[PDB]
C-alpha cells in the first residue's frame, strides 16, 4: 500500500510511518517560488528513491546529486524496520535556485516507524500466526482460510474465556506513540450484536478481563506500549447464521491522527480480520454414539430394564430421564437436538433445546432454547454422508417433513427451517410428513450402518410389505392368529388377521398411506443418490383420522435406537405363530443377514393398550464426523 | 429420474408415465398368497427390464419367461416416445403357483406417456432452447448459464409484453390427459412481489394475455391441449437486487393427480425454471456519450450558448430543460442518475430518481423512482474497468462519498448503499466527502478517457496546485491580478492573488483539505490499481464553514462534461496575466499535450457573483459497456 505524505512549504512534517506500506512524497510543493532543483539526504534505515515520470532510481544518505523541481518528480520513501530510540528516521529535500549552489531554503519529514498486525488464526491451525495475508478473507475448502469463531452456547475471569478465539495485536516500535495518535479497536453497528471482545484494560491490577467490544460499544482505545508487544483478545460470537446473517463478521483497528479539537481523528491505517461463526451440524444414525438419554414414566419398568440390557451390550452410557410438567412424554427426542460446533483445536456438543410449555444434562454440552406437531424434532432427520451427481454432501443433508407446495397442509415454522438452510452445510431437503397425525419424518424412516461396511441402508415403513405377511400367514392357515398379545386394555377387540384382512375401508386407507411413503421414497433416492439397493422396507399398518391422516396400528418399528450394529426396535406386539411374533421375525429375517443385531423393546405395556401413541422417547448423542465443516464448499447463494 | 410405481394386489393401475423419468414396478405385493413365480407380457413402445438384486435384463414383448416372485426382485419400465390415440401402452404380469403352468391371477399396468418441459432461455442467446439440462440453475461467467428477467420499469396486449422474458411450456401427448390430472404452474409466497406471469387463457376468443402469476395468485392451471402443443408465457421482474432479496426467482409446473375429495392432490411429476433479475448498472465517463441534458434558469443564455457549442463539436444531442418547484437548481446531476439493465437481446436505459420535494425525457427510459445532501447522486461515481491485484471489475466499480468509521458524519442512506451493494456488479466503494459542505464526490474527483488509447486518467482537486501557481505568479510580479473579473457583485471585495496569499487562515484550511483530498487518493490508488501515473491534479481552493467543512472559492473544474476527447470545464474566474485566466491556462497545459480538448464553460456571469454554489447540471447519457454482466463472476458473499 502506498501513501501519500507531501513535504510542506516553509515547514517541517512529522509523521508515524507503518510497516507495510509506503509513502510518496511531493517535494515540489514545499520548494519556494522560483527554485529550480533539489537535493536531499536521508538517514541509515530510511530508503528513498526519486521517480521521475515513472522511473525510480535509489539515492544515498549524504550525496550531492540534484534533480530539476517538477510536479511529475516525486520521492517514494520505505522503512523496513521499526524505530527505537536510538534511532533518528528522517530525510531532508534542499531547494535550490538558478544563481547558486548554496540551498536557498530546506524542508524535512521526520519519521518513526511502527509494526502495527491485528492477528487471528486465519490457517485454521489453533495457533496464531504473525499477519496471514489472507486474514480480511474467508474462503471453503481444503486450501480456505480465515479464522474461526464459536458461539458462546452457555469483570470476567481467563478460565472463562477459554473456548473462546484469540486475537493479538502485535505492535513493534519505541517508547512511545509521536503526539497525537492513538490506536483503536472497533466494529461495525451491524456486527454489535453478533459478536463480543474482551481485555485485560489494566493488567497492573491484576488479569480481569472485561467486555470492551459489543452491543453498545464499537469501539475501544487501547494502550500502546513499546518494543515488541502484544495485545490478547478474546472473541465469541453471539448467535448463529440465519435468514439476515452470513455468518461473517469483521474486527478492525486503525491508528488515529488528532487533527484538532471538533475535526474527527484521520484513519491514517487501517488493519481487519475476519471471521466466521461456526455453523451448528447435526449428527446421523451411523456416527459412533456417545450416550443414550431415554425419558420414560417412572414406573415403565420394562422399557428401562430393556433399554439398560441393549446398552450395556455397547459402548455407551445411559442416562434416564423422566416427566416434567412442561414437557411432553417424549420430550428428550422431541423438544432435545444433539448436535454440535466446531473451530480449529476445539469444539464441543450444542443442544437445540424447544420446550414445549418453555432441564438440561450436564455441563459438557452447550445450550441453545428458543406452533403445530411438525415443529418437534422428530420431524427432523439428517442422513449419512452423500454423493449425488457429483456433488458431496460430506456432512449428510438434514430432512424436514413438510406438506405438498400447494397443499393448505402444516410446515415446520419458517424461523426453523430458515436457520437450518442458514447453517448452509447440511443441505436441508423438505420430506412430505403431512399425510401423519403427528406429522414426524421419524414415523416413517431412519437410517442404519451396514456393518464392517462404509456403506448404510435407508429403511421405510411400508404398508404393502405388512399386507404381503399377512396374507401370507393367512394362507398358511394363521387367520385367527391375534395382535396385541399381553395387553388387556386391546383384548376385548379380538384383532386378528382375518379381521385386518377383511376391513375394506382400512385396506384402502393403507393403498392411500403406501403412497405417500412412496412419494418420500423418490424423494429421498433423487436427493439422497439411493437406489433400491440402498432400502429395506419395515412392515408397517396405520389407521387415518378425520383428516385424513395416519396414525400408527401397531408400533412404528422403524423409529429405533441405532447403536451400531445393535438396533433398539419397538416391540410391534403382532400375531404370534408358533410362539413368536411374525413381525419380529420377519424383521430379524431382513435386517440379521446383514450383521445387524436386533433387540424388540417394549415400551407400551404399562399402559396396557396401544392407541398410536408412543409415551418414551430417546436421543443419542453421537461423536461428531471427522471432516471438518470447513473443508466443504457449499453452493454459492 | 426413477419414480415408484406399484402394481395393485386386485386390481389394474392406471399412470401417467412422463418422458424423461422411469418407473420402478414392484410386481410382488400383487401377487397373490402362495404364488410362486411370474411372467410377463408388454406393449411395442413400453421397454421392460427385470431387475433382481440390481443386475438388469430386457424382456420380450412376448415370451413365456418365468422369474421367482421376491421383493428383491422387481420392473423396471421405460418410454423413450409419447403417446397418441393408436397406443396401447401397457406392461401385464401374470402369476404361478407350484401346482401348474397356467396363471392363477394378473396384475395389469396401463400407461399413457406425455412429454412435459417447462423451457427459459438458460443458454442466454435470446431464443427459448428445449429443455436446458441447466434450466434449474444459476451460474456466473462467461460458461454460465440460467435465464435473465429485466424489471419492468415503465387484460394485457402482446405488443406490451414485448419487453418482457419467454418461458414456454412445452408438452406431447394424446387428446386429452387421463382422468384425474391437471397441470398446474406456480409459485412460492416469497417469489409472488418479485414477478409476474402473463398468459392467454382463452384463445378463442382472442389474444388478451391476463396476470396469471403473481402477488395474491401463487398458482395457476393449465389447459392441455394434445399432440405436440406449446404455452407461451411472459415474464416479469417487479424489483431490483436488494439486502433481502438475491435477484433470483423460481416457476414451477407440476402434473397433478387427483386422489378423492378432501384430499390433496398428489405431485406425480415437477419441472422448475429459475430466472436471475438483471442489475441495474451505471456508466463511467470513458463509455460513448448519447445524449447531453443539462438544466438550468431560462436565462442563463451563456451557459446555454457554450454548452450547444461544445455538444455542435460532438456527435451527441442536447436536451435542455429549465428549473421545476419540487427539484433542486443541479436536479438533472442531483435527482437523477442515468444506467441500464441488459439481458440477452434486450436491454435499455434505466434513471434513477430521487425528486427533492417528490419530469421525465422520453419512452426510451425505464424509471425507477424512490435525508442529508450526501444522499444526492452528486455523491456517486463509477470507476472505468480496472483490475485490482488480479480481481477483474470488468464494469467498473461504484464510488461514493461518506465520513470516517468513527466520526458520527454524514452518510449516503442504507435503503441506497443496499441497493448498490445488491447489484454486486460494481462492487462499491465508499471515499471520504464529508469534509465538504456539500458532501459529494463530483466536487473533487472525475475519470477522462486518454483520447487514442483504451486508458483513463484520474482527475483530482488539488489546492496545492493552487497554491503552488499563486506563489509563481506572485513572484512573476503578479500579485496585484485579480480573481471574479467580469461578476460584479464580487468586485468590492477587490480579491487578488497577494489577498489570497496572506490569508492566513485560509492557508492553513486549504493545508488540512489538502489532507482530506490525499486520504481519498490513496484509497482510489488502493481500491482502482491506480498509480500516479494515472492521476492528474486540477487547482482547486476551498473556503471552510462552522463545521469546518469545505465550499468551493472558484468553480470546481474536476465536475467536468466529458464527451470523449471534448472537456467541459466550469470556468474558474481565475486571476488574469496578459489578459488570460491564469487557471485556465495552467488547465490547458495539463490536458492538452493527451489530445484532451478544452472548452470552458461559464454557469457563473448570469448570477453576477460565486459563493460556492452551482446553479446548473448536466448528465450524460452513454451506451452500455460492450461486456455482457452476466459473464462475470463477482466475489460469493
Ligand atoms: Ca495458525
Ligand atoms: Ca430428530
Ligand atoms: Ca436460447
Ligand atoms: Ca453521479
Amino acid at each position: 500500500r502506498e501513501r501519500t505524505v507531501r513535504l510542506q512549504y516553509g515547514s517541517r512534517v512529522e509523521a508515524v510511518y507503518v510497516l507495510g506500506t509506503y509513502l510518496w512524497t511531493d517535494v515540489y510543493s514545499a520548494a519556494p517560488a522560483g527554485a529550480q532543483t533539489f537535493s536531499l539526504k536521508h538517514s541509515e534505515h530510511v530508503w528513498v528513491e526519486v521517480v521521475r515520470d515513472g522511473e525510480a532510481e535509489e539515492v544515498a544518505t549524504n550525496g550531492k546529486q540534484r534533480w530539476l523541481l517538477s510536479p511529475s518528480t516525486t520521492l517514494r520513501v520505505t522503512m523496513s524496520q521499526a524505530s527505537t530510540e536510538a534511532s533518528s528516521d528522517k530525510v531532508t529535500v534542499n531547494y535550490y535556485d538558478e544563481e547558486g549552489s548554496i540551498p536557498i531554503d530546506q524542508a524535512g519529514l521526520f519519521l518513526t516507524a511502527i509494526e502495527i498486525s491485528l492477528d487471528v488464526d486465519a490457517d485454521r491451525d489453533g495457533v496464531v500466526e504473525k499477519n496471514n495475508p489472507k486474514k480480511a478473507s474467508w474462503t471453503w475448502g481444503p486450501e480456505g482460510q480465515g479464522a474461526i469463531l464459536l458461539v458462546n452456547c452457555d469483570v470476567y475471569s481467563k478460565e472463562d474465556l477459554k473456548d473462546m478465539s484469540q486475537m493479538i495485536l502485535r505492535t513493534k516500535g519505541p517508547d512511545r506513540l509521536p503526539a497525537g495518535y492513538e490506536i483503536v479497536l472497533y466494529i461495525s453497528m451491524s456486527d454489535s450484536d453478533k459478536v463480543g471482545v474482551f481485555y485485560v484494560e489494566n493488567p497492573f491490577f491484576g488479569q480481569r478481563y472485561i467486555h470492551i467490544l459489543g452491543r453498545r460499544k464499537l469501539y475501544h482505545v487501547v494502550k500502546y506500549t513499546g518494543g515488541s508487544a502484544e495485545l490478547l483478545f478474546f472473541v465469541e460470537g453471539l448467535c448463529f447464521p440465519d435468514e439476515g446473517f452470513s455468518g461473517l463478521v469483521s474486527i478492525h483497528v486503525s491508528l488515529l491522527e488528532y487533527m484538532a479539537q471538533d475535526i474527527p481523528l484521520t484513519p491514517i491505517f487501517t488493519d481487519t480480520v475476519i471471521f466466521r461463526i461456526a455453523p451448528w451440524i447435526m449428527t446421523p444414525n451411523i456416527l459412533p454414539p456417545v450416550s443414550v438419554f431415554v425419558c420414560c414414566m417412572k414406573d415403565n419398568y420394562l422399557f428401562l430394564k430393556e433399554v439398560k440390557n441393549l446398552v450395556e451390550k455397547t459402548n455407551c452410557e445411559l442416562k434416564v430421564c423422566f416427566q416434567y410438567l412442561n414437557r411432553g412424554d417424549r420430550w428428550i427426542a422431541d423438544e432435545i437436538e444433539f448436535g454440535y460446533i466446531e473451530a480449529p483445536h476445539k469444539g464441543f456438543p450444542v443442544v437445540l433445546d424447544s420446550p414445549r410449555d418453555g432441564e438440561l444434562l450436564g455441563p459438557d454440552f452447550g445450550y441453545v432454547t428458543r406452533v403445530t406437531s411438525l415443529d418437534s424434532f422428530g420431524n427432523l432427520e439428517v442422513s449419512p454422508p452423500v454423493t449425488v451427481n457429483g456433488k458431496t454432501y460430506p456432512l449428510g443433508r438434514i430432512l424436514i417433513g413438510s406438506s405438498f407446495p400447494l397443499s393448505g397442509g402444516r410446515r415446520m415454522t419458517k424461523v426453523v427451517r430458515d436457520f437450518l438452510k442458514a447453517q448452509q452445510v447440511q443441505a436441508p431437503v423438505e420430506l412430505y410428513s403431512d399425510w401423519l397425525t403427528v406429522g414426524h419424518v421419524d414415523e416413517f424412516m431412519s437410517f442404519v450402518p451396514i456393518p464392517g461396511t462404509k456403506k448404510f441402508l435407508l429403511l421405510m415403513a411400508s404398508t404393502s410389505a405388512c399386507y404381503k405377511l399377512f396374507r401370507e400367514k393367512q394362507k398358511d392357515g394363521h387367520g385367527e392368529a391375534i395382535m396385541f398379545k399381553g395387553l388387556g386394555g386391546m383384548s376385548s377387540k379380538r384383532i386378528t388377521i382375518n379381521k385386518i384382512l377383511s376391513n375394506e375401508s382400512l385396506v384402502q386407507e393403507n393403498l392411500y398411506f403406501q403412497r405417500c411413503l412412496d412419494w418420500n421414497r423418490d424423494i429421498l433416492k433423487k436427493e439422497l443418490g439411493l437406489t433400491e439397493q440402498d432400502i429395506i422396507d419395515l412392515p408397517a399398518l396405520f389407521k387415518m383420522d378425520e383428516d385424513h391422516r395416519a396414525r400408527a396400528f401397531f408400533p412404528n418399528m422403524v423409529n429405533m435406537i441405532v447403536l451400531d450394529k445393535d438396533l433398539g426396535i419397538p416391540k410391534p406386539f403382532g400375531p404370534q405363530v408358533e410362539e413368536e411374533c411374525c413381525l419380529e421375525m420377519h424383521v430379524r429375517g431382513l435386517l440379521e443377514p446383514l450383521g445387524l443385531e436386533c433387540t424388540f423393546i417394549d415400551d407400551i405395556s404399562a399402559y396396557h393398550k396401544f392407541l398410536g401413541e408412543v409415551h418414551c422417547g430417546t436421543n443419542v448423542r453421537r461423536k461428531p464426523f471427522t471432516f471438518k465443516w470447513w473443508h466443504m464448499v457449499p453452493s454459492r447463494r
